[PDB]
C-alpha cells in the first residue's frame, strides 16, 4: 500500500521536510532541483494516498572506479540521499526505491558501478546496503560535519 513514482517539482517541499525529519545532512533547495532536473530519471518518491513518504535522490558522473584498479574513467552512479518516514519503515521502502533508482542508473544513464557513504553508526542503513550486495571499500575519516567516519559503499550495476 504504497506506490513508486518518478520525483516531479511540485514533490519537493515534502522531500525537504522528510530529509529534514530523518537526516543530519539537510540540502539546500536548489540542491534538490539541480538533481531532479539533472537526474531525474533515477530520482524516485514513495508515495502513501497522495503524500511523499521516502525519497532516493541520484547523482550521475564520471570518476575512477571504486570497484577495479584502473587508470581511465568510468561512469558511476551515487546515492546521494535517502530516507524513509518512520511511521512506514520495516515495509520494504527503501530497498524498492534504490533497485529503481539503480535499475535507471543502469539502463538511462548507463552507469556500471554505484557509490555511497554512510555512517559507521547507521547501522540499519548499513544492514539494507549490504542486502543489496554493497560492500565496504573504504573508512572516510572524518566525513560528517560532526566528525563522524562513513563508510563508503559500493558495487557493480
Ligand atoms: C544518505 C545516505 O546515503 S545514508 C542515510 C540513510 N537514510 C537514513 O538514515 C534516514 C533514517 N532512516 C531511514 O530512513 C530508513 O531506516 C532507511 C532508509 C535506512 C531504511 O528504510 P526502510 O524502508 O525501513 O528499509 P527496508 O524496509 O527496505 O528494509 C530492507 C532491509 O534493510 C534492513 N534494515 C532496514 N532497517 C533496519 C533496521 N532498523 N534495523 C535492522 N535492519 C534494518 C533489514 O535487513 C531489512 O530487511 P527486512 O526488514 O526484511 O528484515
Ligand atoms: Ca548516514
Amino acid at each position: 500500500d504504497f506506490t513508486l513514482r518518478n520525483a516531479r517539482m511540485d514533490d519537493i517541499d515534502q522531500i525537504i521536510k522528510i530529509n529534514r525529519l530523518t537526516l543530519p545532512e539537510n540540502y539546500p533547495y536548489y540542491f534538490f532541483v539541480e538533481h531532479l532536473k539533472e537526474y531525474g530519471l533515477a530520482f524516485f518518491v514513495a508515495i502513501v494516498d497522495n503524500s511523499v513518504v521516502g525519497y532516493i535522490m541520484p547523482r550521475i558522473e564520471w570518476g575512477f572506479s571504486n570497484i577495479k584498479q584502473l587508470p581511465s574513467l568510468v561512469r558511476k552512479g551515487a546515492v546521494v540521499s535517502i530516507a524513509v518516514l518512520e511511521e512506514y519503515r520495516r515495509k520494504g521502502i527503501a530497498t524498492t526505491l534504490l533497485e529503481a533508482s539503480m535499475k535507471s542508473m543502469k539502463n538511462d544513464y548507463n552507469a556500471e558501478e554505484i557509490y555511497l557513504a554512510v555512517r559507521v553508526s547507521n547501522y540499519p542503513a548499513i544492514a539494507l546496503y549490504e542486502k543489496l550486495n554493497f560492500k565496504k571499500v573504504k573508512v572516510l575519516k572524518g566525513y560528517y560535519a560532526d566528525g563522524e567516519d562513513a563508510y563508503l559503499m559500493a558495487r557493480p550495476l
